[PDB]
């Protein structure tokens, strides 16, 4: 999984769900008065609204990345092995399972601030939705317009960082992702100087020299420093639309196609679908492995009712066909 | 620049064009009875019929890349410095300018073999188009359905490379860029086994380590070797419609977004326009910088048109949009 932030004519975030197959993920819209239940807390019967992607079990929306009503965004990512949720309950804190965290924050809260005094208060409790549906370990990217941060929950407890270039992506934990960025401060989007010697007369015979030793495999750290690369140079935009065109080709960069990554299970990891939030205009914009084209769904304010709405994923390539 | 090919269920052939502008790139279908005229030979009146993006000047088809009724394909690809294009015409061979080549290769030539038959005996000149359009440096991808040739003409001179992978970049020459690859033997598209050390427990706490020394810069070289590496793993597809899917998320790998590569004049390096043609069907599948979904314009028979037909490109975002905004 790649997550990413981007600030431009309006404020975007969105990711990456790379996997080995698909859930038959689709656009869900919470409406304002859909009961949230939680396992060990009182039920939010009126909330924030909210729209994003996932699947719905037993009536309950399992979002895997959403935005709500006032752009907070929030994207669940892979943390294998890392991810410590507690079996244990606490009367000083808010006992929340990891699939009721998403509209636990979103639900509530308007922006990151009070969003990260909410995660303060937090135990994420080692509860499985079912048992069809057991717990994954995950990390999350919190984003609103202006900035992020990154929670993780280990075995030391829980972890806010304030995220300074709105990425993220796997393991290993954010500080060492942070820090495995310092030994790439001599990449460049120029052609760089002869600093090799002076003494030996080095030739350039193509662009694009200024890159040379960033990665370009799909592993998770390769990949937190190509997003990040990519993104933090990336070309501003003169308008909103090129701003998305230019937030999809960022998390192009960082793709995994069919073939490259092949599990212990012998499956082809892939990325499933990419996706980018508006978050001033409440707008999802999304593709898939398999479309092309971008798919655009609003928010929209309207008192919605009581019951989910869903948009399924159309997994086919829509072609302009001029004939 | 990057020219891949893939043999799927049908078999492809296409291009990432790499630019730090756009010339107003269009589709261009040339007629069989489109007259070719060239600068320093006799005009071919009857040919065979191309399709291929490009500009049109002065009423001539100026093909970035095409490929013709036969399914034969050929692309130029920039190779600044490398390229020499002979100042004297030879008396018995033709003598045809670079911009001249594809029209000359592809209207004439049914498969690669015919092609470097061809190749072989040209003189390239050094002859510009017009002032507006000055000659630079290119070398070519020639492909069919079965295999693919590279042909790069040097001080050296004609050089013809059989292409056992199907990839083309820039700069350096042929060999050299087959040759940097036996470096990247190592690399893998499962996790490998600790050969580090059997002394040391190290650990694996995600996927894709076995790709980890693997390029993904946008130099010529980095780009070459990522996109080998890319079309050699990527999983067979069930339909055509599938391989052309997967054709585009293999050009996608070495695609140069807008900001990443600063060129000398300060203006920055992009892929202005991705394309697939479907060599056995005769169909080009293109997308642009500024448009993702896939725009698609068949090559039919038609023995008669002597005019140039052409589809501007969309340089627009085409949306998917299923309710609208309350603004
Ligand atoms: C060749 C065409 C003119 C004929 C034509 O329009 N053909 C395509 C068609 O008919 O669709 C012209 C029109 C605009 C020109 C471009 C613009 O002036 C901008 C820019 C100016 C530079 O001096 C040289 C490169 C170029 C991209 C120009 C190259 C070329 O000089 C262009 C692209
Ligand atoms: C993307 C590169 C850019 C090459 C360049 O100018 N490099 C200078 C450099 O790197 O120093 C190539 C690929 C196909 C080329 C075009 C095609 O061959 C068709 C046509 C051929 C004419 O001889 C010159 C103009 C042009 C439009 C060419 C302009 C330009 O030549 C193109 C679009
Ligand atoms: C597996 C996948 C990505 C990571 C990977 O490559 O393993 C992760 C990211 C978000 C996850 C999903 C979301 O967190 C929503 C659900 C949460 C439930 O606790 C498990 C099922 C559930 C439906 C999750 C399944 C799976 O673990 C997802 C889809």
């Amino acid at each position: 999984c790649t997550a990413i932030t981007l600030n431009g004519n309006s404020n975007y975030f969105g990711r990456n769900l790379d996997l080995d197959f698909s859930y038959g993920e689709e656009v869900i819209i919470t409406p304002a008065e859909y009961e949230f239940k939680f396992r060990k807390e009182k039920a939010i019967k009126n909330h924030k609204s909210l729209i994003g992607v996932g699947i719905v079990a037993n009536d309950y929306p399992l979002y895997f990345d959403a935005i709500n009503e006032d752009g907070l965004g929030m994207a669940g990512l892979n943390f294998p092995g890392n991810a410590y949720y507690s079996d244990a309950l606490e009367n000083d804190k808010d006992n929340i399972t990891p699939f009721e965290f998403i509209p636990w924050i979103l639900g509530q809260c308007s922006d990151v601030n009070e969003a990260r005094n909410l995660v303060e208060k937090i135990n994420l409790i080692n509860l499985s939705f079912s048992e069809q549906l057991p717990l994954a370990g995950l990390h999350w990217l919190i984003a609103d317009r202006e900035k992020s941060i990154v929670v993780e929950v280990t075995k030391s407890g829980v972890h806010i960082y304030d995220n300074p270039i709105g990425i993220l992506t796997n393991n290993p934990e954010f500080n060492y992702q942070m820090y495995n960025l310092n030994k790439y401060r001599n990449l460049s989007i120029s052609t760089p100087q002869n600093t090799f010697s002076d003494s030996v007369d080095l030739k350039v015979d193509g662009t694009g020299f200024g890159g040379i030793g960033l990665p370009g495999d799909v592993s998770p750290e390769s990949r937190f420093v190509r997003a990040t690369f990519s993104k933090l140079n990336s070309s501003k935009g003169m308008t909103v639309e090129e701003d998305i065109t230019q937030f999809f080709h960022i998390l192009g960069t960082v793709e995994q196609i069919k073939g490259v990554n092949k599990t212990e299970s012998g499956k082809e990891e892939y990325t499933v679908y990419s996706n980018c939030y508006d978050l001033d205009n409440k707008t999802l914009y999304y593709t898939t492995y398999e479309n092309r084209q971008i798919v655009a769904v609003t928010l929209n304010k309207d008192k919605d009712g009581n019951r989910l709405v869903t948009y399924p994923f159309e997994r086919k390539q829509i072609i302009n066909k001029l004939n």
